[PDB]
């Protein structure tokens, strides 16, 4: 129904990503039959029919719907036009590269896990989210009428966040220098800058999305308008007809013929004029048809359990808060994982010094425990002595003692790095900035749609 | 459409077992959700609608349908009467112990496999079967007219099987000293002995089944007829109803239901009427057909059991070939592991003198250690250098030696192999046998 301020995902979308991730259906590995996926998604999680899940998978696999795709589909997923997808038995899919970042650090006991629908598995309430998916991909939902969060540019949302990490009480106008307004994957041209401001602090506003119309003059002293990109959600199926209905049922000037020059390597459309036709005709196509239409914002996401009208300021302020809980947890999990390893490695350094004495001690024993409990002499532990008896002959070679010497150093510096992030939160916030720029530099794509 | 002679299963029934076993949903373990079972069976093996799979899976868990059930269901799947089941949402299931005996030796490269409906995975063409599910559980379908194979007693089928192993040219009469007729999980009594024999040699037979009717003479000379068990495939929902339609439009001389149906100086001719005009006594028709060579074939007792014995030998011959090679690929390793504990210090003090793992394996020209054998030495645990974990390595050498020696004998003589079959079938009989219901 509605997404939450943190990961920006609606319930169904989250189950999809987690399922496909659990089954190891990632970007680097081979595509999987959607029928199997939707079969594991419905069987273990989300039961509300098959045709509710595959519906979501296909939306996430459309670059013309989401700014940065979350699912990658091979087969009929639909075209830039109002074209339909084939059934689940006929397509194969996997996750995108970037989707792996929403799920990155899940194993580290970072996010809260809730109990399954039929109480069998365990599923995440939120995904760790290495990027702010809420502004990046947007949302359309339930709640009164219908919510509308528009998609923004990945790179621009990152900059805004990095600014608000250092400046918590950041004024809305400053943020607008990093994220000036929305960025639609369908392009277009957004107007009303003073109206976008209202959308950013409160959540409502009207903006008007014009199409990037380019005029190129042809033979016989005539002109001819060509639409390079039409607005978001709006299809060129019945809009191409709505423009033809103005000439066939003549309401203006020299509107001659309307021909759709489709999309292959680009969108192309209106051979207007034939000889001396006004461009005041263009204003009729704007005001009457959906060639230009108002996009109303209504930014609502679930906050702390309850739905709440939100703006750019608290969306980002709820994102940074989540990321710190995820990072503080990632670190706490690894500090423990690294201390548990260090101990064993320290004991493994000891058995390398008294090698020949410990060779005879294990040889002159009876069983495994008569080797483990016989390791009273240095003082080893249950897990440390376990680790010595369960060490192989190859680990006692030249290279495997040297690589083991460097693992100790690598481990002690990790614990040292990890203790700083937990101890001082100033440096934790600096890891957040570094990780997000590490994400920006890899997935940044320049903006479409003028302002 | 028709079951397979060898394992007595229809493609859907097989798919259920194979899918459930791979997902570790066996008897010893917990009852896994029915939705997940069907979901995996559909997504990986059978794409012909969910309600066709659950129905098959619900049938193999009803003790009023299959004699020795292959699926075990916790909750509502229907009672002894015509009581309806629940939905896949409200049930949970697993396989029964005896079902595991059909899948016994699956992974041992025993049975032929075939690719998926979408060429994604591998599914078996037949199960390795340790008991003849064709006679033991039967089948009712459509193959011409309708195909019908009745359920029989496990023990009696095994006795007949062991005789057929020892006497290939077995006569139908001698065979009926072991297997005297069908055994329905509903009870009753089967008449027409020579008609059972007609079925066992040809495939078709009209025998007539009758109910178990005992007399209950109550208070003041008044009598009442009590039915203990009604015949097979006959529901008592319509039968108790048609025995009410006879007293309403009185064609004879009350009726209550408790399996127990209870019916002044009325004659014992009502019993004879109710036998001829209702389904309390009906003609059961045999029509034993199954897929042999990839085509339906009308089959008698002898060629059913012949196809079974012929199957069981290839399973065993293939099981033994798998295991002889496994124990050969392991003895070769063990022999090197004893050759090293004799020159203990020389191997420890050579590996330490080496660079890496592979440079230590190449240094094993100290007698001549092979690739797979050298892998085991460098990847050997330090706990395997203690007395008890070296003593067992001498017993292992001996076990592997006696295993190969025992196995090699089974493959080299098609006589001692048959003796292993008889043995195995007798092991199964000893464990799952149950006294027979119904009579002659």
């Amino acid at each position: 129904a509605l997404p939450d301020i943190r990961d920006g995902l609606k319930p169904v979308q989250r189950r999809i990503l987690y399922s496909m991730n659990k089954d190891s259906n990632t970007f680097d590995k081979s595509y999987r039959k959607s029928a199997k996926s939707v079969g594991n998604i419905m069987g273990n999680f989300h039961p509300h029919g098959d045709s509710s899940i595959y519906d979501a998978m296909v939306r996430m696999s459309q670059n013309w719907k989401n700014r940065e795709i979350l699912v990658e589909m091979h087969g009929n997923n639909g075209s830039m036009d109002g074209d339909p997808p084939a059934a689940m038995r006929y397509t194969e899919a996997r996750l995108s590269e970037i989707a792996g970042y929403l799920l990155q650090d899940i194993e580290k006991k970072t996010v809260p896990f809730a109990w399954n629908f039929d109480d069998t598995e365990k599923e995440p309430t939120v995904l760790p989210a290495a990027f702010p998916n809420l502004l990046v991909n947007g949302s359309t939902g339930i709640s009164g009428y219908a919510t509308d969060i528009p998609p923004h540019n990945l790179a621009e949302v990152i900059d805004a966040a990095v600014y608000m990490i250092d400046h918590p009480t950041a004024k809305i106008d400053k943020l607008m220098e990093f994220l000036p307004g929305p960025d639609f994957p369908t392009g277009a041209i957004i107007q009303g800058r003073d109206e976008i401001k209202k959308a950013y602090e409160t959540g409502k506003g009207r903006v008007v999305v014009r199409s990037k119309t380019e005029i190129e003059k042809l033979k016989g002293g005539k002109e001819q308008i060509v639409i390079t990109e039409i607005p978001y959600e709006i299809n060129k199926a019945n809009l191409v007809k709505k423009i033809d209905d103005v000439r066939v049922n003549n309401k203006v000037a020299g509107i001659a013929e309307v021909r759709d020059e489709s999309d292959r390597d680009g969108l192309r459309i209106i051979e207007l004029k034939k000889d001396a036709n006004t461009e005041l005709v263009l204003n009729y196509l704007f005001k009457y048809t959906d060639l230009q239409i108002n996009y109303n914002f209504n930014m609502v996401a679930i906050d702390n359990f309850t739905p709440r009208q939100v703006g750019i300021v608290p969306i980002l302020s709820s994102y940074i808060a989540h990321r710190r809980e995820v990072i503080l947890a990632r670190s706490r999990f690894d500090k423990e994982k690294a201390e548990k390893r260090l101990h064993i490695v320290e004991g493994l350094i000891r058995v390398i010094s008294i090698l020949d004495e410990v060779i005879a001690l294990i040889r002159a024993s009876e069983n495994k425990a008569d080797a483990k409990e016989n390791l009273k002499v240095y003082d080893f532990t249950e897990e440390q002595a376990e680790a010595i008896v369960t060490l192989q002959l190859y680990r006692l070679t030249n290279t495997d003692v040297v690589v083991l010497q460097e693992e100790e150093a690598e481990l002690r510096e990790k614990i040292a790095m990890l203790a700083a992030i937990i101890g001082d939160e100033r440096t934790m916030y600096n890891l957040m900035k570094k990780e997000l720029r590490e994400v920006k530099k890899k997935f940044a794509t320049p903006r479409l749609s003028s302002l």
